[PDB]
């Protein structure tokens, strides 16, 4: 970490989200975003900083690179890779839904950095269209909304409250919902209430979901989906293993696929 300003180093361009919030600035020269964070008088940094060193460590092209984090003014600002076209959900909310192949070239990068993060054993745990980022150049970038009463509470319960029951494996399932997400404009039961959606997950008898057309989508996309939403995380597939898979391995795919989308985001008609 350094402790300064950081509007020193880099000009801050313009403002791109909130949530905190995040700035396109320039170093060098080259262009980063910055994700800024409020913290209250509550706030330790402390352990902030165990999830930066995690954040320093985390090299791979399909990873969102973190490049050095500053303290300043009771304020946390993150410099990090410029993805210039914002998420796929940004996309696809103007271009409609992706075609296939589009949608087989983004899982097969989200792979590659889940296989990294799981090499790592780590975790994403929130996979999902908002969280992958496309560059001007058409690349993908899983992105970092994520990792970036307990006096009374029994070890098993504290222990179980950090961890969630989080499996690297749940970030296949999500990958799955992602693809449909993809595919259909929203994930299975966007217009189910939330609670009914966990509830409904847990009994013994949930299906898992699949996508609503069945012709408009090769027998490859479909087992890609069985396969990945397994019930059962003893015997959903790896990530290594999920990149043999047929859809995710076929020729053809690169970021031309994407860069048609980031055309057809300018010119609809
Ligand atoms: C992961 C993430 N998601 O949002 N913010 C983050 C954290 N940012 C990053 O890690 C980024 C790292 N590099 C980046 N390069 C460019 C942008 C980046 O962040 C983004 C951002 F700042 C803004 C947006 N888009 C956005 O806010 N859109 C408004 C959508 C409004 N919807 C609401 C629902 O109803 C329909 C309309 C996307 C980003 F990816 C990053």
């Amino acid at each position: 970490i350094f402790n300064r300003d950081p509007r020193d180093h880099y000009d801050l361009l313009q403002r791109l989200g909130g949530g905190g919030e995040v700035f396109k600035a320039r170093d060098s020269g080259d262009l980063v975003a910055l994700k800024m964070v409020k913290m209250e008088p509550d706030d330790d940094v402390s352990t902030l900083q165990k999830e930066i060193l995690i954040l320093k460590t985390c090299r791979h092209a399909n990873i969102v690179a973190y490049h050095g984090s500053y303290l300043w003014l009771q304020k946390l600002w993150i410099c990090m890779e410029f993805c210039g076209a914002g998420s796929l959900q940004d996309i696809y909310q103007v271009t409609g839904s992706l075609s296939e192949l589009q949608i087989s070239y983004v899982c097969r990068e989200v792979l590659q950095g889940l296989a990294y993060l799981h090499s790592q054993k780590k975790i994403h745990r929130d996979i999902k269209g908002a969280n992958i980022l496309i560059n001007d150049a058409g690349e993908v970038r899983l992105a970092d909304f994520g990792i970036s009463t307990p006096y009374w509470m029994a070890p098993e319960v504290a222990a179980v409250a950090l961890k969630g029951g989080y499996n690297e494996l749940c970030d296949i399932w999500s990958l799955g919902i992602t693809a449909i997400e993809l595919a259909e404009l929203q994930p299975p039961l966007f217009d189910v209430h939330p609670l009914r959606v966990l509830f409904l997950m847990t009994k013994s008898g949930y299906q898992p979901p699949r996508l609503k057309e069945k012709g408009k989508w090769s027998a490859a996309f479909h087992n890609f989906i069985k396969v990945t939403l397994t019930k059962s995380p003893k015997k959903r597939p790896s990530a290594t293993k999920m990149l043999s898979h047929q859809l995710v391995s076929q020729p053809g795919l690169n970021r031309g696929l994407i860069l048609d989308l980031l055309d057809k985001l300018k010119n609809p008609g």
